[PDB]
C-alpha cells in the first residue's frame, strides 16, 4: 500500500508513534517519505546482505527474520513479510523497538539525513488526522 502522507500520519499516531520516545509525528512521517516513499511493499538490499522492509525501512540484520541474512537476529519477533503489510501495527510495534535502543532516530539513516533538525511539522502540515 501507498500512504498519503496524511493517512500514514494519522496511522502512525492512532498507533501510538506520534512524541513516542519524544519523537513528534513529523519526524517519524518524514522518515518514512525518504525510506520507502510511503510504501509498505519497499524492500532494499544492503551491501552487508541484509535487506530493509516496509514503510519504515526495518532491516533484517537486527530486527526481523528473513531466513537469508547470515548470522543476523529478529529483535521483533517477526518475518519480515509482515513489516510489508497495508496495516502498518508490525512497522510500528518494531519501530518503538528501535526508536528504545539507544541512538532514537538516528537508527534511521535517512531521518538523520535528511529530517532530523529540520522543520518536520510540516509533514502533517494541513492533515486531518
Ligand atoms: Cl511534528
Ligand atoms: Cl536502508
Ligand atoms: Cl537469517
Ligand atoms: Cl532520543
Ligand atoms: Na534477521
Ligand atoms: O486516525
Ligand atoms: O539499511
Ligand atoms: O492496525
Ligand atoms: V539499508
Ligand atoms: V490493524
Ligand atoms: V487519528
Amino acid at each position: 500500500k501507498v500512504f498519503g502522507r496524511c493517512e500514514l500520519a494519522a496511522a502512525m499516531k492512532r498507533h501510538g508513534l506520534d512524541n513516542y520516545r519524544g519523537y513528534s509525528l513529523g519526524n517519524w512521517v518524514c522518515a518514512a517519505k525518504f525510506e520507502s516513499n510511503f510504501n509498505t511493499q519497499a524492500t532494499n538490499r544492503n551491501t552487508d546482505g541484509s535487506t530493509d522492509y516496509g514503510i519504515l525501512q526495518i532491516n533484517s540484520r537486527w530486527w526481523c527474520n528473513d531466513g537469508r541474512t547470515p548470522g543476523s537476529r529478529n529483535l521483533c519477533n517477526i518475518p519480515c513479510s509482515a513489516l510489508l503489510s497495508s496495516d502498518i501495527t508490525a512497522s510500528v510495534n518494531c519501530a518503538k523497538k528501535i526508536v528504545s535502543d539507544g541512538n532514537g532516530m538516528n537508527a534511521w539513516v535517512a531521518w538523520r539525513n535528511r529530517c532530523k533538525g529540520t522543520d518536520v511539522q510540516a509533514w502533517i502540515r494541513g492533515c486531518r488526522l
